[PDB]
């Protein structure tokens, strides 16, 4: 099964007690890496609540780091919103 989530409930995540972003359509929740993140929390925080996904190809990530990443998505973004 899968969980999707609008683009209306995912900017409501961008504060001290939540952190979500959105990358190629799925939404992670990255409250508890903000402190572990090698780039930094600020970089991320101010992605939080929206689509980050030019931003993490950007600083084109590495094969470890996409890897690592699966862990922290809760789901989807809805159809209707991408
Ligand atoms: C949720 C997924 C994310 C994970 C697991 C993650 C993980 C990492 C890791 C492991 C590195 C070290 C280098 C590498 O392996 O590529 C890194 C560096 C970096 N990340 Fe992330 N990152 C995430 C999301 C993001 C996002 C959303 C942004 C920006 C909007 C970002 C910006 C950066 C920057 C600036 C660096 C340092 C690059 C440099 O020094 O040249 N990361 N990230």
């Amino acid at each position: 099964a899968v969980k999707y989530y609008t683009l209306e409930e995912i900017q409501k995540h961008n504060n001290s007690k939540s952190t979500w972003l959105i990358l190629h359509y799925k939404v992670y929740d990255l409250t508890k890496f903000l402190e572990e993140h090698p780039g930094g929390e600020e970089v991320l925080r101010e992605q939080a609540g929206g689509d980050a996904t030019e931003n993490f190809e950007d600083h084109g990530h590495s094969t470890d780091a996409r890897e690592l990443s699966k862990t922290f998505i809760i789901g989807e973004l809805h159809p209707d919103d991408r």
